[PDB]
């Protein structure tokens, strides 16, 4: 069935406790949502100066997470967000390049093998594995298209001699939003991304150069230089169902706007996406369940925020969601 969801994001940073919420998936499965994608920064168990260290203690909380998963019906999708010399996230840079170096290339391996051998008795109907979080654009100097191709092959083909049947999720470069054409692997599925256009998504957004973005507006929100409509994210989506002419299924493994982008604006992008993901039957997670991409304590300054145990809730966007 069609994912749709949330990325938790208590083992996304350096300094994250790893302790997930259960009360996270009871309340998400409440409201018929089905998916989690968890983006791990391996650092949490392992080290800057030495990538092959794991420690192992820190599985029991993502073995919880997998329980919860089963007990909620929720698929959990684990994801390395931060690998041995990658991560769009710059709180820590990378000193290797995964994408150049043997070195940082096997302890990958490493990671991925053990964390295939302690889930090998974890069926894909609730555990899948997305091996690394968003490329870059395939520039040769830093990734090329073969260099990310036959990473990920290997890669694949390590995890699957420890467990035949896991299946993969693999994003598309340019950060999620390029499909890759020469990567039709069994029992695959590629992730695109849904924060076109950034005007919109990204506005003010601290982690991303954004002081020049123009006013939030939809539709003729403005991404990289080029205004965008629903037409226009229509014909994006259309290339990225193409790849299910090869056998690949597609859908979408982050999206959602920042807190700073007025309400009515959000609203009305993101119905566009969904009708949009809704027409071409791609599943989807919204970036945050709880924070500032988040349906739950997003501290937006214009949403008559609902009550939710202690939390707050910001309904029009829950009921968007719920309804496509």
């Amino acid at each position: 069935p069609r994912w749709r969801g949330f990325n938790l994001l208590e083992a996304f940073s350096i300094k994250s406790t790893g302790n997930f919420k259960e009360e996270d998936f009871l309340w998400m499965a409440q409201w018929d949502f089905n998916f989690v994608r968890i983006p791990m920064c391996h650092l949490l168990w392992s080290d800057r100066g030495n990538p092959f260290i794991i420690r192992e203690d820190f599985f029991e909380k993502i073995d919880r997470v997998i329980f919860w998963g089963e007990k909620y019906g929720i698929h959990i999708c684990i994801s390395l967000h931060r690998a041995p010399g990658y991560s769009v996230n710059k709180e820590v840079e990378e000193k290797t390049n995964l994408w150049k170096d043997e070195t940082a290339q096997e302890a990958f391996i490493h990671h991925w093998s053990f964390i295939a051998r302690r889930y090998k008795g974890i069926s894909s109907t609730h555990l899948s594995f997305n091996l690394i979080n968003e490329p870059p654009f395939p520039d040769p100097q830093i990734m090329s298209v073969e260099d990310h191709n036959s990473l990920i092959k290997r890669t694949i083909t390590e995890i699957r001699k420890i467990d035949p049947e896991r299946l993969i999720i693999i994003d598309g470069l340019g950060y999620g939003n390029i499909p890759v054409d020469d990567l039709t692997i069994e029992n695959t599925v590629q992730s695109c991304r849904g924060y076109i256009p950034f005007s919109v998504t990204h506005y003010k957004a601290e982690w991303v150069d954004s002081k020049d973005f123009p006013v939030p507006e939809w539709p003729n929100g403005w991404h990289f230089g080029e205004y965008w409509n629903r037409e226009k994210l229509l014909e994006h989506y259309l290339t990225w169902i193409k790849l299910r002419q090869k056998g690949i299924e597609v859908f979408c493994g982050e999206m959602g706007a920042y807190n700073k982008t007025p309400h009515d604006v959000v609203l009305k992008w993101l119905e566009d996406l969904l009708e949009i993901f809704k027409t071409l039957n791609i599943g989807f997670a919204l970036w945050n369940f709880r924070g500032p991409f988040g349906i739950l304590d997003s501290e937006r300054k214009d949403v008559e925020y609902e009550e939710w145990y202690g939390h707050k809730l910001d309904r029009k966007m829950l009921e968007l969601l719920r309804k496509y």
